[PDB]
């Protein structure tokens, strides 16, 4: 049949791509081709409009199997061709060895690191439910799409997928349909060596619905029926168990050797002959397969055309909601939304930056409907919920509604990070955030790095940023954390010193379209600074205290800016004139013009950095660095600062030593370099 | 009864400690005091010998509840007193806000970050099974101890605990007995808001045995009976569900407000009066409670005395095994074990450092019985298994034996990291390792940081360290990873360039007693260097190529050392004389004498660093830095190096620019500083 020919085409495109690269993973593509064929036939999508907001989404969580995804995209006429498949895994190609949403049309997210994609799927489904609850009206199903995820055994072993699956079951996400490639093989061999749990019983314990397809190597009728069954279960996510043979059809089917290495040439020949293809030909695409797939595309395009007319009628019946939805689909925030950001003066009281953040959220959430977010069981500590909003929960629980704006992630930092990526991936201008203690953002490093690589504008509200948290002690006090994330490409790491800087940090985080943000916020109160403003802090680094005859400039962030200002006063009594630079975001600062940056960090003056965590990175901006390169302590925070000499006198002493060290030396800006 | 009085004593010591600090967590201590009393009465331990190798181990995984642990340790006469409890959460005290194994007698591990302790318990139990299988003989139960873990709802939400619980069930670890504080409350309020899964059904799906105690606020008879039942189930770990009231007895019992803040003074008064204590008194320890606990200690000490005689008889009957066991309990490696380390010369072939690592392990595993380790489903890629060893598996599976040496962790990096910490915590000189790709060590950051804080000599075998891995692409290629871990206190991050450096890295990792190691290893082949040796590389940094009239020194690691040597040849043709420094471990180098370090990085010469990942940290050792501060690419590795100009010509160009930039300037060592 044409369906059987399509499945063979998919299988052989994937194998031929791996063969051309002499690199990659043929086994899972061979085993999952029937399911991929069946799922894509049920999906609504437009290869010529990858951003249609009511499309069904597909996520390949087992990203090493991406020759399968690329083959589907090519066959359906996305902006990816057989010529791109021939360049699989080659430098600069549109077919990298794991799918990248920035590079691959039709790749919703970046997968490859195991466990992430299923969590991203949870976030896409969460966003769809929130979006539908916000916009749908009687006779106006603006949003009714599904989220389809393929996953393997490795994904099921990674703890992040357990976190997200527990939460998805709790949230009753009935438009999520996941498919487990139950092939009993991982890299180390049989799953009997390390993975003997009853997966189905575990997923039932989370509140998922189960469908089992015992012959997923051939039974596309049953796979299609499993999708129909899943769609009838509207209050549970569904796991479809696909019992497959890894490498189906290969001489080496059912072995670990087919997981991750190219097939032998004689194996490929026998595959082709037994499926009716020419063993002398590679990258064959039978025209009847193209015709069949084109018919589905044409039907989907008529569905989108009707959706466009539905949207136009929605704008007539619901003018305000329609204009809001249009603005979001255009990627634009509300006009002048930032006028809601709080502004402070030096006459205002000292406030912890965690509380300033709460205040910002309380002002902007009512004005910017595309902001949603949550906490990983630290809501009363991170201060992440705006009073008077409701939680995102299924209404059946009585605890919230899908129109809610605040997500109770539970103690699930890693899944929160990957779910945030999925919410961003949904689109519709979602600007979403997640709160935890800064030190536990590290639990989510796998997902945070993918936020950066995927260019998603997610925001971590990362409170309790330092030894300033006090008594919880060194297991909770960050040292390395900002260095880690600042060293990752494309992460904006804001460490605001006061009210105006905290508003600038949120302006950056909410306006972002391609850069994730981490906001490092304090437990303890900080004064409002003389010289701060949203305008200046928006440059990432700025001159807080200008001193034309400076003997030294102190550059600092966060809680240490006020410390630097106090040190300036001590230094004045020692006959030393200091300037102060505040550097709330190194990435934003780095992106300013060279002339602006040199106006902040000029030649001809020693520069000392002060920040109560690792000194890594700080030599970009300073000649000498005063930081904390050892673990913290359990005690009252002011006593810890005193112990480590982060006091006005301790900073002044090091500033005076810095001035003395450069006496008789020619000093150029840390911004200068040889290349 | 005296048991009821002991439970009240525990509860009130914990509440009084929180009250004195005006900080900390009274709720879980109040709810878990009956269980703590019951479990410690069943445990074998010596407060005067915390390292007895056959003790039962206790882990408080819900580490915020540590006022409970400290109260037990005080009551049993560990080296912790009521005066220490009065200093709970105070700077410098022996009672920090979360338990630290380096600081607290009787704290086996460092907990506080949720999910870790249960995984540590899995590792303690794994080690006990391996140890018993190695040493026990008929009539000689050298090792027969249990591992008792307390955990809460937060621990059960963290994915790392799911990973470790799946693995522990697979491994049939029948001496592990965990207790879930089923109190239905977390920081955000009811568990109904985010945690509605059927925990018991999930644990059954992993192959655990379950015991439920419905009235754990009072029913110590049932808790004791649950322990007896768990001990009869020798082929499954057991989860005991303790249904408790958080804050039991408080006016605010059963609320989130009792989780994490001190009780009100009038609440404490009513607690005391209803339990028969004086409301005007704090830190009361009734002498009858001390007497009862002392009787259990005296019995345990007689058990240890008999164990010592059993051990002496074992040494007579099994002289070689007895001497091996004695050496391990003394913390000593075999005499001259390091003579087994492979040595190379520049005439030997190029080898990837992952393969050199395999070769080292193959030589040292047969000679050092306390080495065990595994991989997170990357055994044929990390090359972590010595041919001819057997896997650690329950014999019932037919796949290994508990005497085995190689652990199949599955795709569970975070739990592998925390299990490694537990294996180290067991003691007996275990030197244990875990393999994965370097980029996915980041999935385990929560546990890695605890290895450093806990001072455990664990080792990550972290292969595929850079863009040198090639086609898998930027989702797999580290950029920030070494900066992250080098910025963490107390992590030795070895990036060996060749065979001799790889042997030095293992010498350091296996000799370690207080510092975790990460070995960053290559996929691709590297040449044996002229000038390398185990002796020189053991200093962490050394002069590979000495040039008395150097115009520049190039400092490099790993794959970039050979690149630097090739660049030296290009520079010679441009009239520029370079030296080369190899810096295989920055931490080890930093610990050398100031004079040694200055002999490697002298004054008076520009120094350029070369390493194909983040430049963070490198200014400690260099004036200019050539690194990679953007994500990688999917292609053949040599093409990626060329794209980013990590070629002999690209390094030479930057070296020449560095020489030019410092013409006419006075240059001092990067090791100099102002303070
Ligand atoms: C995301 C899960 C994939 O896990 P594996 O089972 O290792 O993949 P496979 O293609 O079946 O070898
Ligand atoms: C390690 C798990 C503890 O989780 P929580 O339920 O948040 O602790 P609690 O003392 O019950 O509030
Ligand atoms: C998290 C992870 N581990 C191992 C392999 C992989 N692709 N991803
Ligand atoms: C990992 C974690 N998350 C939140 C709180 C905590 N103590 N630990
Ligand atoms: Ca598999
Ligand atoms: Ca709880």
């Amino acid at each position: 049949s044409v369906d059987q020919k399509a499945i063979s085409t998919i299988r052989l495109l994937a194998v031929d791509a791996v063969a051309a690269a002499n690199s990659g993973h043929p086994g899972a593509p061979l085993g999952l081709a029937p399911a991929a064929h069946a799922v894509f036939k049920k999906m609504r999508f437009n290869p010529k409009d990858t951003k249609w907001i009511n499309r069904d989404r597909f996520v390949l969580s087992n990203g090493h199997a991406c020759a399968l995804l690329y083959s589907m995209l090519v066959l359906y006429g996305y902006d990816l061709t057989v010529e791109d498949l021939k360049k699989f895994r080659q430098l600069g190609s549109k077919t990298p060895g794991h799918p990248e949403n920035t590079d691959v049309p039709g790749a919703e997210v970046t997968t490859g690191p195991l466990g992430q994609g299923i969590c991203n799927g949870v976030g896409i489904a969460l966003a769809q439910a929130q979006f539908a609850a916000t916009y749908n009206k009687p006779d106006f199903p603006i949003s009714d799409s599904y989220t389809y995820v393929f996953l393997g055994d490795g994904c099921l072993m990674e703890g992040v997928s357990s976190e997200a699956s527990s939460l998805a079951g709790h949230l009753q996400l009935g438009n999520l349909i996941a498919f487990w490639d139950d092939n009993k093989i991982s890299i180390d061999g049989s799953t009997e060596v390390a993975f003997t749990e009853d997966v189905i019983a575990r997923y039932k314990s989370y509140g998922w619905h189960i469908v089992e397809v015992s012959d997923a190597d051939t039974d596309i009728t049953a796979i299609a029926a499993a999708i129909d069954e899943a769609k009838k279960v509207t209050n549970k996510p569904t796991l479809v168990r696909l019992t497959t043979t890894i490498g189906f059809g290969s001489l080496a089917q059912g072995t670990h050797g087919v997981h991750g290495a190219p097939l032998k040439a004689d194996d490929i020949k026998q595959l082709k002959t037994k499926w009716g293809f020419n063993p002398e030909e590679s990258f064959a695409v039978p025209a009847e397969v193209t015709a069949s797939y084109n018919e589905h595309v044409a039907e989907n395009q008529k569905i989108q055309q009707q959706w466009n007319e539905l949207f136009a009628a929605y704008k007539q019946k619901y003018p305000e909601l329609g204009a809001e939805l249009q603005r979001r689909l255009d990627g634009k925030l509300p006009e002048n939304w930032d006028k809601a950001l709080p502004v402070y003066t030096p006459a205002d009281a000292a406030v912890a930056t965690r509380k300033l953040s709460e205040i910002v959220l309380s002002k902007i959430i009512p004005e910017v409907p595309e902001i949603i977010g949550g906490s990983a069981d630290l809501t009363p500590s991170n201060l992440t919920k705006a009073k008077g909003t409701v939680d995102f929960q299924p209404a059946a629980t009585g605890l919230g509604d899908y129109s809610g704006r605040y997500i109770r992630y539970g103690v699930r930092e890693h899944a929160m990070g990957a779910i945030m990526n999925g919410i961003a991936a949904f689109g519709a201008n979602y600007k979403n955030y997640g709160g935890t203690f800064l030190n536990f953002v590290s639990y989510a490093a796998g997902a945070v790095r993918l936020s950066a690589l995927s260019e998603f504008p997610i925001t971590w509200v990362a409170t309790h940023d330092s030894i300033g948290l006090g008594e919880d002690g060194p297991t909770h006090q960050p040292i390395e954390t900002l260095a880690h994330f600042r060293a990752t490409p494309n992460i904006s790491v804001w460490r605001p010193a006061d009210g105006n800087e905290t508003s600038a940090a949120y302006k950056s985080a909410i306006e972002s379209t391609h850069t994730p943000h981490i906001l490092a916020l304090t437990r303890q109160n900080l004064p409002q600074l003389e010289g701060s403003s949203i305008e200046k802090a928006s440059k990432g680094g700025y001159t807080l205290v200008q001193q034309d005859k400076a003997d030294i400039i102190i550059v600092a962030t966060g809680s240490e800016v006020s410390l630097a200002v106090d040190a300036l006063k001590v230094l004045e009594g020692q006959g030393i004139k200091a300037g102060v630079v505040s550097l709330p975001d190194q990435l934003t600062f780095d992106k300013q013009s060279e002339e602006y940056k040199l106006s902040v960090l000029p030649d001809g003056v020693p520069i000392l950095s002060v920040e109560v965590m690792s000194t890594f990175g700080w030599s970009k901006y300073s000649h000498q660095q005063f930081g904390l390169n050892r673990f913290g302590a359990s005690g009252k925070a002011p006593e810890i600062f005193k112990l480590f000499e982060f006091t006005p006198e301790g900073v002044a002493e090091r500033a005076a030593k810095t001035v003395a060290f450069y006496k008789g030396k020619d000093v150029v800006s840390p911004l200068r370099s040889a290349f």
